[PDB]
């Protein structure tokens, strides 16, 4: 009764883990569209979750119910090598996606030509090899450093100390989760500055300070370029001489920038207080309609793009005058919705990670502060919950 209740739940759950893992991996070779950099990291995540669903969850619950595996299975070393290697290659892949999106939102042009489907192979391989040299040599050959599995019923030999366990908890969950949460602070507040500025520039037409804030947000976005940052700074200082060089920065990437000069003249020869907002929006639209700047703006039009930014970009296109700008705006917001889906997927995986690893982590923190604080059943629930993250991961992509 009690034994069969647990076993049924994790037997069907393991099937959902590996079926989704097997389906997505063969889907990369089925459709040649899911090999891109953004989805390449998901491939490594899927391989890791496949490993820890095939060889870690099943054996974990088999140990938990049929306690006949304690100190009786010599494949436990391989099982935990795969376990820790896949778990760490999922943690490092989560932080690698976090750093990749932070550098694609704050350095989106240095990373434009530095994030291709061939450098993804190198980045993913470096992450996987780092996880390997961390765990697989260690988890396996630490015993040789006690030839048998050192007193190991199923567990890992070198994770036996409160300080060592706390250090792993920090450097794998704690420190990475705070790091990711810091880049999420930066990215969320950055996209929020962009969205609030571009909304006060659309919901208010008499606030020249909101326009300055929008230009400052764009400069914080487009800081890699000398030309673009110089143009934004000059446009901010124009309203907040050497204005001849201003058109040199405007005519440095002229594809449809002919109307940019006309808008600049109209907004700087009439001492405009609101036509500068139209100029800023036309500049944003022109930047968006570029093969290199599209992800840069698309990242910032991910968060606040409910209603305000669609209207803002539409007004900018209507002021720019592009013959066919509606299709360009539709494509730009399609890219923005793709960025929104990617960000929501990142948030879902991060929240599942934090909602399934925290409990174990929290109990690890209190395992050095009055150690006798939680019973064995709560610990087992937390440890199994950590594996539940693998089950959700294919479902995160599918939704
Ligand atoms: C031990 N298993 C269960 C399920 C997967 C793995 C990790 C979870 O435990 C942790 O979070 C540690 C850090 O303390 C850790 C160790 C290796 C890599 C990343 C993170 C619990």
């Amino acid at each position: 009764w009690q034994v069969a209740f647990i076993g049924i739940t994790t037997g069907l759950l393991s099937l959902a883990t590996v079926t989704g893992n097997l389906l997505v991996l063969i889907s990369f070779k089925v459709n040649t569209e899911l090999k891109t950099v953004n989805n390449y990291f998901l491939l490594s995540l899927a391989c890791a979750d496949l490993i820890i669903g095939t060889f870690s969850m099943n054996l974990y619950t088999t140990y938990l119910l049929m306690g006949h595996w304690a100190l009786g299975t010599l494949a436990c070393d391989l099982w935990l090598a795969l376990d820790y290697v896949a778990s760490n290659a999922s943690v490092m892949n989560l932080l690698l996606i976090s750093f990749d999106r932070y550098f694609s939102v704050t350095r989106p042009l240095s990373y434009r030509a530095k994030r291709t489907p061939r450098r993804a192979a190198l980045m993913i391989g470096l992450a996987w090899l780092v996880s390997f040299v961390l765990w697989a040599p260690a988890i396996l050959f630490w015993q040789y450093l006690e030839r048998t599995v050192l007193a190991g019923q199923c567990y890992i030999q070198f994770l036996s100390q409160p300080i060592i366990t706390f250090g792993t908890a920090m450097a794998a969950f704690y420190l990475p989760v705070t790091v990711m949460c810091t880049l999420y602070w930066r990215i969320y507040r950055f996209r929020r500055r962009g969205a609030e500025a571009l909304e006060r520039a659309f919901s208010l037409e008499d606030d020249k300070e909101a326009l300055l804030a929008a230009l400052d947000a764009l400069a914080e976005a487009f800081a890699d370029d000398a030309e673009l940052t110089a143009l934004l700074a000059l446009l901010r200082r124009l309203l907040e001489d050497e204005l001849a060089a201003l058109r040199a920065a405007l005519t440095r990437f002229p594809e449809f920038r002919e109307a940019l000069l006309a808008l600049l003249d109209r907004y700087l020869a009439t001492r405009d207080l609101a036509d500068a907002r139209d100029l800023v929006w036309a500049l944003v639209l022109a930047i968006a309609s570029d093969p290199r700047y599209r992800p840069a703006v698309a990242a910032m039009i991910a968060f606040g793009d409910a209603e305000v930014l669609r209207a803002g970009l539409l007004r900018g296109a209507e002021a720019l005058g592009l013959p066919g700008g509606e299709a360009l705006v539709e494509e730009i917001m399609a890219e923005a919705e793709k960025e929104k889906k990617a960000a929501r997927t990142l948030s879902a995986i991060l929240l599942a990670f934090i909602l399934t690893w925290t409990p174990y982590n929290i109990m690890v923190l209190v395992s050095t502060f009055c150690k006798d604080c939680v019973p064995e059943t709560l610990w087992e629930l937390g440890y199994w919950l950590c594996y539940v993250n693998s089950t959700i991961n294919p479902m995160c992509y599918a939704l």
